[PDB]
DNA sequence: TAGTCACATCAGTGATCAGTGGTTACCACTGATCACT
DNA sequence: TAGTCACATCAGTGATCAGTGGTAACCACTGATCACT
């Protein structure tokens, strides 16, 4: 029973000639940095090969014909197993797919509804047990409801029944002989339940009842009825069944049984109201409302909104706590009528937004119903407008079914008006008995399993009624884990992305135990977490990419982890034997009692309303369990407000009250995790805004001037500069004319500085550091890129060849020094995702140097030594989910270390 | 190379807890009786694991060590008119993709490359380009053009400077071809001419010419400009299919002269196929006799000696109407008051009026021909099919139109495609597609299917070529260490048709692939590596493993009854000279000239056990089944199929009835049992209706059947097992709370007929149940035939999928070989060895020998040497495969077929008798 | 040489019913050059 | 501290299309039970 997988000859981008063995019955982690080829091998060489080998076999069958659109490009892999990938799916929208559908509970709940369906208004053992329990000596009748709900005249049926000579019949409860049948009319209602026997419960009678029952068992296909006619215990005429009411068919996504407005799978319940202006303490003149803080529309709406504020009588800048909350209420409801208003924006245009709006609730509705921006007109509706379906309570059913279907089990709210935890604890709380709680089967266990898995991980705060667009990072990283785990199949290979996003270190302290449980089941697991806890648990650790470019396209470590300590070349080994991941004691006194930001009263769904004290001019780090409110406060609340009214962004402030130091702040830059590199059009030089300047500089040459070639003509995406032979991709075997250069001969003649654009792109940035030195902007971009230390990339490198995680690192290098004050706050993502701790320590050297220059960084982190190097740590929430949302420590890393409450400090205290 | 497949927790009905572990480097064969555990073993242990593997991963029991396998079961592919032979050979879509890759439809940079390649110093007037044609008034358009600045124009057929606009009207049509410059050819002037053309490429939408603008205009501008259409690529969609015939294959309905195969028979007897019906024979005889009396042409005279005028007049009929109305044999009268249009136009109305479209296949493809010629056998639009290949040089550099599947064979199409040249583009690399095609093409070539033209379809599909194509297609991948699970793809039919297809398995085994073979053919055995015999018994107690891999262990083993013939333990022989007189009673199919036949005469003796051998799928299966068996069926019982072409049949006065049986697998539905298929259960329920405790309720014996709502327990679906599960898993068979392995309901179980209840009588095998029901002969003969064929321990109440489709299937025929006890009623039998294991082969051979010695007549399609040497007269057809066959090479006794030196089975008899 | 013997089973002969069998996007985000101060 | 006092050159900044990213017959099958003589 060998436990080895073998991969040979893998080649993709910088990765080349990879021959590695993956052991089983143990966890194996690939380490490295974003762009070293580890992500390419983890994602698009092994899983892609397995998927292709699985799908390419068959296409005719219409169950797997939906496959084979995927087109992976891998050489070969032998001795593989069908693997499953676990990573976020960037669909860019999930309105039609609620959280219930992605967790596979919707179809199951529909089957559960269909199982025990009673609208209010089988076996031979079931045939016999009731007559066995029938009291003796009781007069009754045999009933055969064979023409159920088929009202109308049935004299032809009377003649037909007379042909078999049953001699008995019963209509609407009245009994008659077949020889003397009652009159029937087509217009009148006539439900036929023909009496087969006017019998009675006496001794040795069971054969006549058996005959009179099996007659309709073979005629009506297994349905009869018994009817007490002398005792009727239980009803005025007690009867027993041996099987606005419209049964028809059951459907959820069909127009026959769906709401005419919500159109199925759409619920406008959203996350929370009041979210447009939930701040009672901000400076209102600093754009409390998101449309009031746009790049150019900010003043465009502030003009008449300040006019209406002056008219009504509430101040333009005073916080809503010195004023009553009536100010917030009256900016929500506003007032009718319009006033004269017109102003110019920063962009130079002049728009006349002349309309009547009833507060921000109807002002935003007017924006949805009036604006030409088809994106924002639905972007702004979701976060802060709650208008669910009134005719169906937001649910996926016709008006006149939802009441009846639950009357016997009244109206339907369920998945569209409930929460995940409430539904989880309510579904199994109904011990109905005979129908669903009779046999073990799978119903109760399958209901319990996934919901309990969500409970132990911590997804109890989620709600199905909540819009799927409000999915937090923790929810995104945990729901996929739970859904992958629910199968629990033994021997299947799992490959996972970086899990530090959405989870804490203490959360990893249980994710690792979950992974070891999965291993104890008998499967194979692969993670790229890079945390030191996942390391040291691998029998054969492998590290790749000593250099992310051609200088380091070789295997750097593959062994039993014993040689990691002695080998400092490997980055993960260089972290442990650091000489660089030390406390590095800073001044830690650059904080100021007054020159400091505060946030209070943030009563978000992930928070409680605590006061976070952000210092200025420091490397302050916000930490805590993910999903406990740190991201909703630092990013959704703080970064949003200083972005929208300190640089000109558009994000909604969210549920909070106050941010201070408005006079002490000038600019803010936010860099997200942002895995965005997938399209060949996007390049490390095109979106950065440097390629257009490169074209301008190249057109500043004499030859480009004489040949009449402009910067726009000198791009590779517009039809002017791209030859039709390449079709724009450069290599198709490359273009015959271009000969592997991606430039037509009519444009390649521009040899500025002895080189062309293709020559500059081909040349590495490390050797191009001497280039672009005089000209300022490209010099700054290239110099900060080199300061990052990853100058292996080319300017026009396609995004499919860029590993996820490093897409925004290049911009983030230049996104850390503005106005040279340099206290301008920069919100940082986690460098742990992608880059390993040696790359993060080089980044830390950059951060420390420019913080000594005067810069300010607010960073959400996951590791230990990187934030131990910092000077201030703020922990928000010790426990995950609802057990957090409050600050538990704020100060020097050693100060929080001494406090045995914050696990961040506890981690900083066990290693000093 | 050593991927250990482990089977644990495997059991299904007859199968019971079979566990094993094996490496993965050789071929695995399942032997034993048909089904009896091996069919379920090849189903619920590997395919079930693959199912529970892929059905979780598709998104939008526990078995480990196996590889993703492919299914080549019977249902996966059968005869369908929608799919031609191209799709099933996966070369239709394949070759279509390669054609669409870099095809040339035949009839910026190249604009200046033409001048660059043109030797310097020439002279030609490159003055005026062509812009897109516009018509109407363009005063403001020309004003805007002047604002831009061009200084040139050419409208209304006259050239002007742009400053001079001529007269334009909205009612006047102009071919607007404005000028852009006044340049001319010069040395090293490209930088000029480019600036004249390239910018125009952004305004004229890629239109520019170098016209003469001179006086003589001898040539039309040297045809210089800078039928072809892109269209769309699709085969099933109507985007690029035959718009009239909906993209279906051409309905080749040859021959029109199939109306009268045998001319010597009188036309009144029903020589015309619709004229020999059970009820419509006289319905058509009335008009043809009326026409014979009216026109005066003779009828009872054979067609060959008849005048051609009579034949044509009865073929196309005549005009006008006559008063004819008669009754049939079954008591209904048909008042046919219309015109007798021969048998040409009546058929068209017949298939036009009918609703069922399956009974018209025989009456359409073999009566008269009405195909659509717009596509002429092409599943492509008329333009593209020629356009794509008009630039594709093929074979000896011929580029006219795509024929391939439509109009060529394997050999010529492959040879022509091996010389494809679309320019130097595709010569720079060969690619893996070349070897992907070449491996399976060469494997098909060495098999011996060069004659197999691409025009083949379901209309000309045989079982042997079906095995050929399925095996070639599943080998075409040519992987290493990948499981291929296949049930019996078709009947085993010849030793020369096979034993050449198996060489591909031996070649592919060197790679390291592995396959599961559920095949009863003797040729597949003795040339493999690992063989296991499953199912010494066939009932629910029949799930057992006996035989081990190596054939040496087969020699050692005795329970695996393949050794009964492998080591020659027993065999059956010719039943002496029997009742075979030479000259008198010997039917002769003379002048059989069908599609593959060649006007040959074959003598089948009467009152004998005769067999047919030779190159199979080459006109001998049609010889025994298509022409002969159809004739006996339609002129001896009342069948409704055309026979084909044969000049005369003799000796039919010495036959009374015919029974014909195909391969006919029992099925794959658990609701079907051998009781309900053979016909035992009908009279079983009839007898159950006569029981003292079962004749008190009015209802018919239909209550005593497990297929109707009456005696049916609603928890089991008539199976003894709650097989209810969602699509994510096929569940494991479990007993019912009512049955516990009885597949019945207790209420019916009160019928203890002679102390035996229904569940009990369906729970004991026919071996023990033979003692019961002895006094009544109706069930006694059936149980005797079951126990004689070799189905004694068979469970009567057992699902069809896990039972015998080779021996228990043919009991419905063998029990009726006592047809009116004469018993020379003629029988036509398929290849029985499929499903038939060797012990059951011997038992059935003894039964058939006894019945034929009773005085029967049996013609069987057979290939095994032992069974044909058991029969007394072997007819061998086919000097070669396909068109090379169709003629007798040796017909007579086995000694005679071994005597004439033209029969492949004759030299097969030479090495072993 | 012809009107006498009981309310029987054949064996399919050989269309129809009925299990199955498979089959088919409005937005919206980032992309992005030249739209602006 | 007086009206101009010489000379372009970075930054991420909206709106939106543009052009990479996600797609029931057929009735062909055969078996079951069966209508008929
Ligand atoms: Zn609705
Ligand atoms: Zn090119
Ligand atoms: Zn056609
Ligand atoms: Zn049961």
């Amino acid at each position: 029973m060998a436990d080895r997988l073998i991969v040979k000859g893998a080649r993709e981008h910088n990765l080349r000639s990879v021959d590695l063995d993956l052991p089983r019955d143990a966890l194996i982690v690939f380490t490295g940095l974003s762009g070293s080829g580890k992500s390419s091998l983890a994602f698009d060489t092994i899983f892609a090969e397995g998927q292709r080998r699985y799908v390419e076999s068959l296409s005719a069958y219409a169950r797997q014909f939906l496959g084979q659109m995927d087109k992976p490009d891998v050489d070969f892999i032998e001795g593989l197993s069908p693997a499953v990938s676990i990573d976020q799916k960037s669909t860019n929208r999930n309105p039609r797919s609620t959280v219930g559908t992605i967790t596979e509970v919707y179809d199951y709940l529909r089957l559960l509804y269909a199982r025990a369906g009673t609208p209010h208004c089988q076996t031979p053992q079931q045939i016999v047990d009731q007559v066995l329990a029938m009291p003796e000596g009781t007069r009754f009748l045999v009933l055969a409801p064979v023409v159920r709900t088929r009202k109308g005249e049935f004299a032809d049926l009377f003649d037909k029944l007379n042909a078999q000579g049953y001699s008995r019949v019963r209509v609407d409860g009245v009994v008659h002989p077949l020889t003397d049948p009652p009159k029937l009319k087509k217009q009148e209602k006539h439900d036929i339940e023909v009496v087969v026997d006017r019998l009675t419960v006496k001794a040795a009678a069971k054969r006549r009842l058996t005959d009179s029952v099996e007659t309709a068992l073979n005629l009506a296909d297994g349905i009869v009825v018994l009817e007490f006619v002398d005792h009727e215990l239980g009803a005025p005429h007690r009867e027993q069944r041996f099987s606005d009411l419209e049964p028809r068919s059951f459907s959820f996504n069909s127009p026959y049984g769906a709401c005419p407005e919500c159109s199925g799978l759409g619920i406008r319940k959203e996350v929370d109201p009041e979210l447009v202006v939930p701040d009672p303490d901000r400076t209102l003149a600093q754009g409390a409302v998101a449309p009031w803080s746009n790049g150019h529309t900010a003043e465009y709406f502030t003009r008449m909104m300040a006019g209406l504020g002056e008219a009504l009588g509430f101040d333009v800048d005073t916080p809503w706590r010195k004023l009553p909350a009536k100010a917030r209420k009256a900016i929500l409801e506003g007032a009718d009528e319009q006033v004269h208003v017109r102003y110019r924006n920063r962009y130079g245009r002049t728009r006349s937004y002349y309309a009547d709006f009833e507060g921000v609730l109807a002002f935003l509705q007017r924006k949805m119903s009036q604006t030409e921006s088809e994106q924002m007109k639905e972007r702004y509706e979701g976060f802060m407008r709650d208008v669910p379906c009134p005719v169906c309570a937001g649910t996926r059913l016709k008006p006149e079914i939802l009441a009846v279907t639950l009357a016997g089990e009244k109206s339907i709210a369920e998945v569209c008006e409930l929460s995940i935890a409430d539904c989880a604890d309510f579904l199994n709380a109904l011990t109905l008995g005979p129908r669903e709680q009779a046999i073990a089967g799978q119903v109760l266990k399958e209901i319990r399993s996934r919901l309990g898995f969500l409970l132990d991980v911590g997804l109890e705060y989620l709600s199905l009624s909540r819009a799927a667009a409000t999915l937090s990072g923790g929810e995104a990283q945990r729901i996929r884990l739970a859904t992958q785990i629910g199968s629990g199949l033994v021997g299947v290979l799992y490959v996972l992305d970086e899990p530090s996003i959405g989870l804490h270190q203490r959360d990893n302290r249980r994710l690792i135990e979950t992974l070891t449980r999965l291993r104890d089941l008998g499967n194979t697991l692969i993670v790229v977490e890079h945390d030191e806890d996942t390391i040291e648990h691998a029998d054969w650790i492998v590290d790749i990419g000593p250099g992310a470019g051609e200088h380091g396209g070789r295997i750097v470590h593959s062994g039993p982890y014993d040689e990691l300590l002695r080998n400092k070349d490997s980055i993960t080994g260089a972290y442990l034997s650091g000489r660089e991941s030390i406390e590095i004691p800073a001044i830690r006194r650059s904080v100021d009692p007054r020159r400091q930001l505060t946030v209070v009263g943030a009563r978000e769904h992930n928070l409680r309303g605590i006061d976070v004290s952000f210092p200025l001019g420091v490397l302050t780090s916000v930490t805590g369990v993910s999903g406990s409110g740190k991201s909703t406060l630092v990013n959704d609340i703080l970064a949003a407000v200083l972005a929208n009214r300190l640089n000109g962004a558009r994000q909604v402030p969210g549920r909070h009250t106050r941010v201070t130091g408005l006079d002490y702040l000038d600019k803010l830059v936010r860099v997200d995790q942002s895995p965005i590199g997938r399209t060949p059009r996007s390049n490390p030089a095109t979106y950065t805004g440097v390629f257009d300047k490169i074209r301008t500089l190249f057109a500043a040459t004499t030859e480009a001037k004489v040949r009449g070639y402009q910067p726009g003509r000198f791009s590779f995406n517009v039809k002017g500069g791209r030859c039709e032979a390449c079709t724009g991709d450069g290599t198709i075997v490359p273009c015959e004319v271009c000969q592997g250069a991606r430039y037509n001969r009519e444009t390649l003649e521009v040899h500025y500085k002895g080189k062309t654009v293709s020559e500059v792109l081909d040349m590495s940035i490390e050797e191009a550091a001497e280039f672009f030195e005089p000209i300022a902007g490209v010099h700054r971009y290239l110099r900060t890129l080199v300061d990052v230390g990853l100058g292996y990339v080319r300017l026009g490198q396609p995004a499919p060849t860029l590993s996820g995680g490093e897409a925004q690192r290049v911009k983030l290098a230049s996104e850390l020094q503005k106005r040279s004050t340099g206290r301008t706050v920069y919100i940082l993502d986690e460098p742990t995702t992608g880059l390993h701790f040696d790359d993060i320590r080089k980044l830390l050297n950059v951060i420390n140097g420019l913080v000594d220059k005067g810069n300010t960084v607010i960073v959400i982190e996951h590791n230990l030594d990187v934030i131990k190097t910092s000077d201030w740590i703020i922990d928000l929430g010790p426990e995950g989910g609802a057990g957090g949302g409050t600050v538990v420590a704020q100060g020097t890393p050693e100060d929080v270390a001494a406090v045995p409450a914050s696990y961040t400090g506890k981690f900083l205290a066990e290693v000093v």
